[PDB]
């Protein structure tokens, strides 16, 4: 379920690169997405040729990533045993975002939870919340794993990932500075392996790249 | 937003035919084919339509939803839908709430009429899945607030209702055709001879024992 | 089947926005967005089209325009009298070298890459009237009437150009004019009448139309 | 890539069943064609449409999707012209006036199909895909590269299944068939039994499956 994240310099989208989510002109982030792989669409393939971005999202409706407002999110994991609670964590959506809530993942929820729970303001915090909240419907009407969890997001100007999960494995994330691209990447596989070591983002950690560089800090499900 | 329905000796789907269509053919459940290019220029459903034979099924210019055995297609609206999605949504049976994909009015009316026991009591659970829909939207909609018609099957049997809270409601005919042995029911007239009109606050059952309208209001 | 193009300071392209956009952004090729979906409601042609800002592009309404080829792109409205019954003769005229770009059965795209194997790259003017010329002669020949309808707009990416002729009393319109408010000219199918006849020519220098005798 | 092609008593598409199509018999003398460019198994049409169409003869193969298909005729190839995009313009040009129309797309093998239909597939299945695979084998030899030919191939009127193993060199697409007891008819497949080797033709119909060689 490979995906992409990448903030600096702009590149092309291909140059890091379904579905991809990137800021250009406007606070909003451009979205395209399709059921069609990097390879089969011509369009996909024109657009990541073509357009550039300093902060861009991009994933391998129910295709991330997902976008609303300023925010943009994408999740690669499960909520154990979602189908059977779906309702529940529908219910969960505060009514501000639920207009967003058009297709039936569990990545969707868990995005528009953290919106509800004060994401604008509040990344860290929020997500925590929306994450504790999930993981304890799964452990009341879902199953095994309860949580598993890489996330990479953004408001435009800061890229943000998180990594967690109820049990010993979780889907894995790695960020370097490129030196070439002069900017930031963050992926679910390391790629270009010629020009530097890629830094693992531990389970339990947060990760944010904005004005100041690069910086870890602890997370873990809100108390 | 025009639609057809069928029901009599199987025909190939062109012969009568966003886009779907849901069709009974081989399994108690219908086979279930939609997309968002045009029919026009979709050679796939050309393809689908051209081919398969059908003595039930339900097209529509997404529509149908289908759930167990039963299919369901609408046109017309819920006023202010959007304001109060969420309360719709809740409305839901736990058992059927797997069923909702999207996030249209017409996808919620099917699901809240299977939750009010469409099964077992087709003009019984649509009458009140529409006046729990009419109500929300009367509390925290819009005008207008119900606007119906639509067209659903258990594979055995096909229904088709009319019903508006204003004066307006989207058309509803029906004929049957002695070239294709069969009736047809549509929302505009595609000769043969003349389209029979359902009036608002009406509901047609095609079965068995042939067509028969009946008094039909939330 | 209704077109525009645009050419001057760059703005988002729905701002002059099945379907298609050529447009040059970074690269001297442009880029191409197609499908055979209406244009009213494709999700990711409307991210595009809002996010996606150029000074030079084109867009209409395999075989959706418009073509592109190396540094061109090419748009037609109109049609080829009868074109099906002779399309084998009318791929065998392209040349070697441009056959690789052709990927769909439109009279259209064979206009386009016929143009290019009469010399478009150096002579635009004089290679597309040739390209017309073969293709309304095999019309005359094989096909039915009207055996040549055309507006097109078509560019490399420096230059814009526009051209419309017909056979017979009936041409696809075509009319232009400055925008103030954009900074640049727009071009479309649907102002200055561009009469039947005519080539435009849109670039540095300005607006310059010119006799066009195929 | 992959393919699986099927000739018996009328089962459900899936029962057999990147890019993807499926080619079947049922109420018509032409085949339906059901074709597109995304993953089987994700597109829920596709889906719909092999749980529920029942079909006695039909090919599938896992525009430039096959099978291709041309009045009663359909056809999938696995494999490849080498060099092909090199000398398209002369493939395209053997294509008689009559089929000419049916070429939609780019790829190699549905000049195969219409270069066969040119050369008397309608009478002769055998002797004119051997002449159409030389004609191309022999483009590619002049104006392309290596491998000049590879070819495993399944095609049908409607009532016959064929299928057909050759390379110009040491390596061809595999192809194996065998008669399955549960859905009563023939099962052939290629890149997934009985082996069929390069240099031979397999023809199922009425009277049972056979082999002959083919040498082009």
């Amino acid at each position: 379920c490979r995906w992409a994240a990448y903030h600096g310099t702009p590149i092309f989208l291909e140059d890091v690169i379904f579905g991809v989510a990137w800021y250009d002109a406007r606070p909003e982030p451009g979205l395209y997405r399709d059921v069609y792989p990097a390879w089969s669409d011509p369009n996909l393939r024109a657009v990541a040729h073509h357009v550039r971005s300093g902060l861009f999202l991009s994933h391998v409706n129910n295709c991330h990533p997902f976008a609303a407002r300023r925010w943009c999110f994408m999740h690669n994991g499960q909520v154990g045993g979602f189908e059977a609670f779906r309702k529940q964590a529908d219910m969960a959506i505060a009514d501000e975002f639920y207009t967003y809530r058009k297709g039936s993942t569990d990545s969707e929820v868990l995005f528009l939870l953290a919106l509800s729970e004060g994401l604008e303001h509040d990344p860290h915090g929020a997500l925590a919340r929306a994450i504790a909240r999930l993981e304890g419907l799964s452990r009341a009407h879902g199953t095994t794993p309860h949580m598993r969890l890489s996330a990479a997001f953004s408001d435009g100007q800061t890229l943000y990932a998180a990594r967690y999960s109820s049990d010993h494995i979780a889907p894995s994330v790695y960020y370097r500075y490129s030196h070439a691209r002069q900017g930031w990447a963050v992926v679910s596989e390391p790629l270009e392996t010629d020009e530097g070591d890629w830094t693992e983002l531990r389970p339990g950690r947060m990760l944010t790249i904005g004005a100041e560089g690069a910086a870890e800090r602890d997370f873990a499900p809100a108390d």
